[PDB]
């Protein structure tokens, strides 16, 4: 009963809050992309990560290019399909359009208005939902000022129109790790939260003290992506760091996500490659990484 409990959730001095003003920290998986293991996406698998391993939030990775929503729209049907059973499930639910490759948000920006309009339309009444507009913004060439803050105050308004105060998070430069710019040059509106992702590969000391920073300027942040991999999403399981960063975000009261919910060979993949679809995994269906990213949530 974690939405019935926490209800509306909106930020109060740059901290994520339930409906009584209360802290609340959402802790989940991230599907991979949804038009190559969308089989992992549905409400059985889903109630299983919210019953055995505990899971608050679930994450719907629309990739929109590589194969994603821009090629082929239908992979949208499949985020409703996750949408419709975190509201049955009773856990909140990221709309994540996945930029990666697309590494400018104004690429696909009027598509992203659409798609934005439609889920906001569709959803906008249940307090589940979560808009993430903009995965991971990357390159020399796309700054938060010139590119990522214009994008968002083009799309916000369309949110907001059908949807006045669900939590959206705003990806920031560098794959989402300059929040030091956002912070110093936050949006307007009062419910955002600003995407910082890592992995934990890359030794994160510096890292763990920029977002300090950014939340010594009143942003809120949201840890919509992380992996216990290299920055690729393979390149070994790195336990160590990777526990570092939990009790980093649960010091600093910071929501998060781990990707991915998927059986491909690859480190920070949570499945081995037999793992039921549908959910009911066993010990032996976890790789290392999905054994861990449990652990951390039951213990939660
Ligand atoms: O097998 C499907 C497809 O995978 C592509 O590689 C993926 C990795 O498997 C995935 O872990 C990685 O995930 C990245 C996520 O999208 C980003 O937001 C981010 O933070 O980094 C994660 C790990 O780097 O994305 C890549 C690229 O999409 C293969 O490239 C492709 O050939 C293959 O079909």
């Amino acid at each position: 009963s974690v939405v019935e409990e926490h209800g509306q959730l909106s930020i109060s001095n740059g901290e994520l809050v339930n409906e009584r003003g209360e802290q609340v920290q959402l802790k989940g998986m991230s599907s991979h992309g949804l038009q190559w293991y969308g089989q992992f996406v549905n409400y059985e698998s889903m109630k299983w990560l919210r019953d055995d391993w505990g899971i608050n939030v679930f994450r719907a990775a629309m990739y929109t290019s590589s194969g994603g929503y821009i090629d082929d729209p239908s992979v949208k049907e499949k985020v409703k399909e996750a949408v419709e059973a975190a509201i049955d499930l009773d856990i909140y639910v990221i709309i994540d359009w996945h930029i990666l490759s697309d590494n400018d948000p104004n690429i696909y920006k009027e598509e992203a208005k659409d798609f934005f309009d439609e889920m906001s339309e569709l959803y906008g009444d249940y307090p589940n939902v979560i808009y993430e507009i903009a995965n991971e913004p990357n390159g020399s060439d796309v700054t938060w000022g010139n590119q990522i803050k214009p994008y968002a105050e083009e799309v916000i308004p369309i949110i907001r129109n059908n949807d006045p105060n669900n939590i959206i998070i705003v990806g920031t430069g560098t794959w989402s790790q300059d929040v030091h710019h956002a912070a110093d040059n936050q949006l307007a509106d009062p419910n955002v939260m600003y995407a910082f992702h890592f992995y934990a590969g890359t030794h994160g000391q510096n890292l763990r003290d920029q977002v300090d920073y950014a939340l010594d300027q009143g942003a809120a942040i949201f840890v919509s992506e992380w992996g216990t991999s290299a920055a690729t999403g393979d390149g070994g399981v790195f336990l160590d760091e990777a526990q570092v960063w939990i009790d980093f975000m649960d010091e600093r009261n910071l929501s998060w996500a781990n990707w991915s919910l998927t059986h491909k060979d690859e480190s920070s993949a949570a499945l081995m490659p037999g793992a039921n679809p549908t959910g009911g995994w066993t010990e032996a269906e976890l790789s290392p990484s999905g054994t861990f990213v449990r652990e951390k949530i039951r213990e939660s």
